[PDB]
């Protein structure tokens, strides 16, 4: 006779053992967060309250760790998070690939009320301040996006530091500090000036709603 | 003793209850359509005859509804469909985010014989006419793509209206009507002039073929 | 009384039967390769030793076949492989869509030690030489990328032939041989000059590591 045992979250796995990762860690997920069954969370990850991780998302902390997703933020469909090796095989920090936020080191840091829209990708080292909207298909790698910024659909920041309150126009691929520093300011009449607030609201409500059903 | 009950389509879920969506709706999928087991269809969706929804696709009608995918069309790998809140919490239409096709309102409307190639994304409000080819990695948001158009790999249309028979060159991000209006005409010698017909054919055959196996 | 039978790899399916494909084929995967449970491999595919196919990847050889992924290479999250119909319904090769490598025909050919970073896409006809790094979100279609090249994040090669040792700068969409021929040479001080070696190393170790757990 058979006896079946079911794991309801085989998609929320843990870290594998590698020369740089001898002891597997597993995602720490706040109870209020909603991880879609078809999303994938692996390794040293920390998801906060009310985070809404949509289908096909892939948060994978197995090379560079850890990845942090703040409260009220959201990881939409297709979004991918990953980072470059933060530790070598001798247990030595690979400083170049580590970002620091408030005295804590991270391979990827997503603050609070941050929107990683459909298809965007953020790759460590990286940091994205609170209330920032990473638009559809955007890309952020080896950069530091400040607070209240807005990367419109298709923009990309690579190896630069976006100051707070700036926005990168659709399709613009920023790769020099000179350019970053000249980015436009988010004003009250800027089209995406309020997009984040709305997206956040919707997603936060989607999280709990999806939690019953 | 145990008794196991299986749902063959947990990937074809329904809408959750939110302040703007009090009564969950579920995807209406024509019988001839093929929804890959690793695809995800959620909420108020209507897929037509012979549609081929490939792996990792995500059609998610939970914020702005509804999403419509016409007959003989196809949603390839990675494609994402989503829309902006079409109703507020008072049951008031958010007109700005609603598109109208033949007297019917939609959050996202994909006509017949339309190809949403690998990795493309279409976000409401949006409408894409019949026989149009939304190329690999393309992006269409707050726009209205006409019939027989061709958005080559990487093109993007944002807040503009592409006239019928035009095509957006690879990598071009269109964001102004001025530009949209000056788009090239699809001629018989234009390279992608017949790409849709082919893609449609293959996919339509892929749908039924995948239906046995 | 019930008896349950489990398929551990419903994600590693086989080809369906179509007018151009009368006899289904199935992926041939070297034992050392690791195919993430949430990845999808379909049809005439050949994956080599130590390949690391990440979550949400979609390798789909059902239209144009076959797709080949050499030894020590890697298919990261979101990556998509697909090709244009290589055979018509009469069993006649559609020459235009077939690429040749060492006397063997392929719809898509990924050599050894090749990295298809997060979200990239390669569509047949295509060929990508050994030790090449197809950066995050890149796109390669109807082209032939040579050895030791580097397509930085967002680059794209369409219908061109990148010579060996070149690199396409971030965001650049190359679509003319003139342009391709003028691409920069990868030098020892080029930033991505060693990125591949590292990525390969990590992924190869991730493959085996993920094999225990
Ligand atoms: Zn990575
Ligand atoms: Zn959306
Ligand atoms: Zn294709």
């Amino acid at each position: 006779m058979q006896e079946i045992t079911v794991d309801e979250f085989s998609n929320i796995r843990e870290n594998p053992v590698t020369p740089w990762n001898p002891e597997p860690s597993a995602p720490v997920i706040d109870p209020t967060a909603y991880i879609d069954p078809e999303a994938s969370v692996i390794g040293e990850v920390t998801i906060g309250a009310n985070v809404m991780v949509s289908p096909m998302a892939s948060i994978r902390s197995d090379e560079g760790m850890p990845i942090f997703v703040g409260d009220r933020s959201n990881v939409q469909d297709g979004v991918v998070l990953h980072a470059l090796e933060t530790i070598n095989e001798e247990g030595e920090p690979i400083e170049d690939n580590i970002v620091e936020v408030d005295g804590k080191e991270y391979a990827v840091y997503i603050g609070n009320n941050v929107s990683l829209a459909h298809q965007s990708q953020v790759h460590g080292p990286a940091a994205v301040g609170d209330d920032t909207f990473i638009g559809m298909q955007a890309f952020v790698f080896k950069s530091k996006v400040g607070n209240n910024c807005v990367l419109e659909p298709r923009s990309a920041a690579i190896g630069v530091t976006i100051p707070d309150g700036r926005y990168i126009p659709a399709g613009m691929v920023v790769t020099s500090q000179a350019e970053a520093d000249k980015l436009p300011e988010v004003t009250d009449d800027y089209a995406y000036s309020h997009t984040n607030e709305a997206v956040v609201y919707v997603n936060v409500h989607l999280a709990e709603g999806y939690k019953e059903t």
